[PDB]
């Protein structure tokens, strides 16, 4: 079968960051196409022909004039016709960071975590091998039970366990993957950076709806230069998009928020992981010699492990036989339970 | 199942360089067939049906006019109306190089890489059995490490690294895989020299939107000649056009300049390849007679190797066991572990 | 699974003959299909019923009149309807020698290269039997190495080696499927030289834009004939006919260069052939008693089996230990490996 | 698996009757449908509902008036409306009798076959089995091969070689699959008789493009009758359908000559089978006794089981071993090779 | 695998009674569609809405009128509106017997064949057994014949031939099935008698192209009645309607007799079934016991067993092996063949 290297954060972000836009661009699409593209209130006199060149022109040219000249450069409303097109490039930009790292990490991440899912496997198996002389040594004691724990500890090291130590030990100065994940999660908000900012700057002040185009050509002049027409001329899309536009804004900044605080939590407030607990759940040491340094490789891998938590069998019926993380502080029932499961089939 | 023979920048360069063009491909095709091909302000005699002929005479025809006569041949606007057509050719002609290079290749590449696949499952297999000894030879002489080192060196050569070497020998003077890669990069390249050209003259020069034909027959002579009139007419699609052009040109020289970047990387800058490291990692001589020539097939089939790394099993857990590439210099650990995993099962 | 009968060679040809002409056909329907079939200058007194009339009537009849009378038979412009027809016409007759090849030759060459595949894999696996007693024989002997090769083979043919020889004997002198294979590209041939042809005088002499047709009714007499109006029409659709014609003539004439180049250097330069080497790197004789006719059956096995090379495991392997197929030239590395492979498993 | 009936001469019989005509109606339903169904010359009076009446009616009675009366039943122009949909009854009159024969023999020919492929194999598994004491006899006799040959046409006769002779002598006088097979091909050029009759009657006679029609109601008479109006129509479609006639008429008549041909080989020119042959080369009597009757039902056997010639698997390497029909005819290599395959490995 | 029950004959019954009115419904919808509902000759004082209004009416009304009033109920023509609804109509219902029928008999047939296929399978090695014995009988006695094969009928009676006895004993007396089958078959005849007589009383009287319409309100009578306006108008797709209602009459009236004629054959003039026949090949008494009666269930099961004769892999040879159904009035070949291939096999 597949293994996933998704992780509900991630995959809520992708969607209320990509899907979410796409639909609301392909609704602003389907109103627009829907409607006509604009409406000029064209004079009498103008044909049926000329109105249409008319209602075409003022939609090609797009500027809108001012009462007298007043300038040469009018205002123009380019942007009401080019914005259901800035929100498809908005969504390919910011769907743009979860492909490079896809790309950056498939492999690696891949085989990491294959590596780890056997390591934890057989770390679990170890374990069940190493509670059935505890209950020897106890019947044979009969603090006790707290140096009984003193003395396992000093002589359960297995040569597994020492792998597991030293893999943790190298991992633990190795921020390659930490980095990836940092470096993609802030290049989503700097590229979200960019749409909430054009945007904001589209639904603030470029909010027009009416404007007076000018027709140039004006045949019918009888050798003579002819009269330049002014057409008035309503939009009947602006509405729409810029309803859409406050949408877009205010769920990209929500989604802003969210992932800060995310890295906040993972990075500054997370004090206990997923992988850590679990091994002390056994009971190990858990120094600080592999921690106190929050941007952690293995800090992240905790994540995908609780993920793929279900990925491995063992370990996931070896979590739910007991709680409080101190498997091995009870004298009879949590461990004379494996000694019976295991002990005696051998 | 299947193997994989594409790289992560190759379908990064087929992505940017094809798929992108088509989408704006087809968005120009939507955009200029949802509109109107041409607007034309028809004079005010123009019934509907004269009208009609207008607007598709001045767009069939589609060379602008000039106040005066002032010529026999006055500049033509064929281009605007040509070029989404020209992109679709310009994409298939740039997609052409990678379909040359898979026709080209794979059977080749295919058998070379399921060969290499199963000789380096045999050297780990190999490495695995010749790493048990090591371990007796060193209680045994209980530099010291230096010449055990030396030795083992010197009296480990297998018949299969034998063949390896043989095989690493004739690969390195034989550049066939690594010219034809080469040459698809300069290729695509080459190819990608034509639109880039061609977009930045369109973009450049010929851009503008309004013209003024001049209709021929005018009917209505009443057994005369007639009227020929000039009617001034406005093309909707050159924005959206002139728009996709220089994205199109920038994407393309952006593509160019990371194609160039990853030649000069790996063919002049690139010192260590993958194989080489990996098998240095057990230990081998690594000697320059089969180096010294950036330009080599082993070369890139590090890089079609390290895409299949995860393709073979036993490598992959050999090379997260250990760091530094230097796994027969510890004395205990990394040999100890594989000594206990191996030795005994035997 | 399936076995591979369509030589690159072929695939490019049939795509670059067929897809892509249907291709152009289908852009040339789209772009028929979005315009309008004829313009026509209505004379201002008809209404849009007449005028309609007229511009269908133009466009069915479609012969260009004179100004005078001039003839009772003058120019017409049919082709320029016609063509996005006879283009798919052409398609269809370029594609069907493909198939006509298809249906003549599934079931034997089917039939023959199971037979050679197994045939083959068989011939290695004896080749793998006989350079075991060689070394035995370099030993004994411990010119000398020419006068073993000498005696090896003399004394090493075998009963299956017999059964090489004597297919290969028939087979030489069997040339149905060489026939069979040239009938079918100077098929392809000859039915290219239909289009390029008229193409060429398609679009050489018949191009042109604008006419003036002829209308005949002409009611309103009022109990009289009726005025017999001209009206000039355009045709909108005639250039990209006239592009996709030069296109494709291209094309198809590159193809016809293409094929004519490979039949020459696979039927009068070829010397040597895929399994006639193949044979010759373990050593047998490949006297010309079986050759000095390069349009033989073999000749072309010899591709099939080349696109087909990967098909059988065996072969592969003993394509890439060596090297200058002269795998019995060597004294010991090339076949004490395999020795050690072969010989201490039994 | 599935075994195949399909025959190619039928399939390609089948695919030329019904598909290319099949391709060549909807070409014309499409140009029709793109088209106008009717052009009609409304005169000036007339407004755009009342012409909207007359480009219907004209197209609905389609029948073509005089100048004069002339008439009360004057020449009609149905077909030109009615043929689009008589070539789809032709179509499926066509194919009709490849579904009947479908219908009528697929269990019986499948459980033939079926039987007769393992027959077959049983054999030749008998042949491998009784060319082995043949090396034995002679090298006990050591005209010496013809008298051996006799005396072991003589003495071999298998329990199973006598369920064949018996098999063949049954079927010999057992015509109904022949018979089928007949009526099959006969029916299907009988019902191309219908077809090629109409379309040569219609590709002859109806050739006229325009008409002219008379209105008949003629309101605004004001307490009259009314003038009733002529109106000149021309129909666009006829051009292509009249070009798709001959062209549907050239195809059937050439698939009708194909078949006659066929049929003439077949069950006349024939001489020598598939099965006759292939059993000869083994060698058996092939006596007239179930011969001299080509309309025989072995003989189209012969042809289905030359069709599903790979789908017995011995059979087809026993036919590439040898040639000539005379495999017992040679005294060591061709019997020696099965000797050494077959008599040590029991 | 899946078991046949579709009984071809009732496929062919089903494919000409409701795909071809399907296809025929289909095409006269493309049709209706693809023209315009109706053409009415509106006055000159129209405009273009009151034509609309009145080219709507004339067709929701649809009811002619006469010259002078005549009537309050003048002839309508609703069914020209109404055909194409009823031919689906119909169709619906010619499917529904068949669904009927399926939904009825889907698990009895199921159980019953199921239990029949391996009886005769059991039947059919219980023949292999029993044929073993004769030859040595017949070496014994080296009419002869005559006594040897009435002392065999008398003595050969097997356990599983009472079952089959018994069984077929049973199924003689229970006609459910044959009553089912024939319900269906009658069913279907009495449902096409309903479209057969509507169609024929359709395209008897029913059949005109043109009427006169009223139109009521006619406003513009400046507090006035208004004058009640009559108008011509002429239905477009009455011609092919009664075209098609013939071709649908035809249809079913063939299908009716096809019927007929083979419930006659099946109930009247059949004698010999299948199964009485292949079990008569092997040997046993087929006494009228278990017939006299056509109407019969098994009768109808020989059917079923025919159609599904290759379900049942030995069945199949040994009906080829011999002819005549005298299996075991052969001597010699006939049983020695089963001899020497299952004798020894044991
Ligand atoms: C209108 O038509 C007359 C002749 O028909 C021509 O002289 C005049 O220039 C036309 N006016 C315009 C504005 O084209
Ligand atoms: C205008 O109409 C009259 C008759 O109605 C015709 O003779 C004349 O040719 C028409 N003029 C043109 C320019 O077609
Ligand atoms: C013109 O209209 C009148 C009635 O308005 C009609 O009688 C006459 O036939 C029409 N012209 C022709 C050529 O039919
Ligand atoms: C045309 O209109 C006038 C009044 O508008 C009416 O008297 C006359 O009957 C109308 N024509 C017909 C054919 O009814
Ligand atoms: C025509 O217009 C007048 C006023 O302009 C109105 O009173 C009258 O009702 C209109 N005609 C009809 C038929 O309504």
């Amino acid at each position: 079968l597949q293994l996933k290297l998704e992780l509900p954060f991630d995959r809520v972000v992708t969607i209320g960051t990509v899907l979410v836009p796409i639909l609301l661009v392909t609704l602003v699409f389907t109103k627009n196409f829907a409607e006509e593209p604009i409406y000029c209130y064209t004079p009498h006199n103008f044909t049926r022909d000329q109105a249409l060149y008319a209602r075409g022109y003022c939609w090609t040219e797009l500027r809108d004039a001012l009462p007298g000249v007043d300038a040469s450069l009018w205002p123009s409303l380019f942007e009401h016709k080019f914005l259901p097109y800035a929100l498809l490039a908005f969504a390919a930009i910011m769907y743009v960071p979860a492909l490079g790292w896809e790309f950056l990490a498939s492999t690696r991440l891949t085989s990491e975590l294959n590596f780890l899912l056997q390591e934890i496997d057989n770390c679990y198996h170890r374990a069940a091998e190493g509670r059935a002389p505890k209950i020897e040594k106890q019947i044979q004691s009969k603090e006790r039970e707290k140096r009984e724990i003193i003395e396992n500890a000093e002589k359960e090291k297995s040569p597994e366990q020492n792998l597991f130590e030293k893999y943790l030990e190298r991992r633990g100065r190795s921020n390659f993957l930490a980095k990836l994940y940092l470096a993609r999660h802030v290049l989503i908000l700097l590229l979200s950076a960019v749409p909430i900012s054009y945007l904001c700057t589209y639904y603030a002040t470029q909010k027009q709806n009416e404007f007076t185009c000018a027709l140039g050509a004006s045949p019918d002049g009888a050798a003579g230069a002819g009269p330049a027409v002014r057409v008035s001329c309503k939009l009947p899309s602006v509405q729409l998009q810029r309803i859409i536009a406050g949408v877009d804004i205010v769920l990209l900044c929500v989604m802003n928020l969210i992932i800060l605080v995310n890295l906040i939590h993972l990075f500054i407030f997370r004090k206990s992981n997923f992988i850590f607990d679990k091994l002390h759940k056994v009971g190990i040491k858990t120094r600080r010699q592999w921690r106190r340094s929050q941007f952690c490789d293995i800090n992240i891998l905790a994540m995908f492990c609780n993920e793929n938590r279900d990925h491995i069998k063992s370990l996931n019926r070896l979590d739910f036989i007991t709680n409080e993380s101190d498997l091995m502080y009870d004298n009879v029932v949590r461990q004379l339970l494996a000694a019976l499961a295991q002990s005696n089939h051998d």
